[PDB]
């Protein structure tokens, strides 16, 4: 599924996200729209051989299990697979433990090179939130 910004923006505040750890919700939406283009379907191989999955990219070298992933970790515990489902709710699930676990959201390479610093607020104006 492709979802609009403010219907994207919208789910991820029901699922808790706003300022979860901090983060307002323009950091999420803005983080979503730069790593899938706010497609949940969105997958992409590394180098590495691990491969980052749906709407927030998360990564089956430490959280989801793809099968394909030598020594790879499974600390969401779930398939990879689950990340790409139109219902975000395994994502979200997924995401705020990786946020939890220290670097916050400079986890996510396109959060931290394209909405930190920048005015995270623009990308829920207008939203009927
Ligand atoms: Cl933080
Ligand atoms: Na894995």
């Amino acid at each position: 599924k492709v979802f609009g910004r403010c219907e994207l923006a919208a789910a991820m505040k029901r699922h808790g996200l706003d300022n979860y750890r901090g983060y307002s919700l323009g950091n999420w939406v803005c983080a979503a729209k730069f790593e899938s283009n706010f497609n949940t379907q969105a997958t992409n191989r590394n180098t590495d051989g691990s491969t980052d999955y749906g709407i927030l990219q998360i990564n089956s070298r430490w959280w989801c299990n793809d099968g394909r992933t030598p020594g790879s970790r499974n600390l969401c515990n779930i398939p990879c697979s689950a990340l790409l489902s139109s219902d975000i709710t395994a994502s979200v699930n997924c995401a705020k433990k990786i946020v939890s676990d220290g670097n916050g959201m400079n986890a996510w390479v396109a959060w931290r090179n394209r909405c930190k610093g920048t005015d995270v607020q623009a990308w829920i104006r207008g939203c009927r939130l």
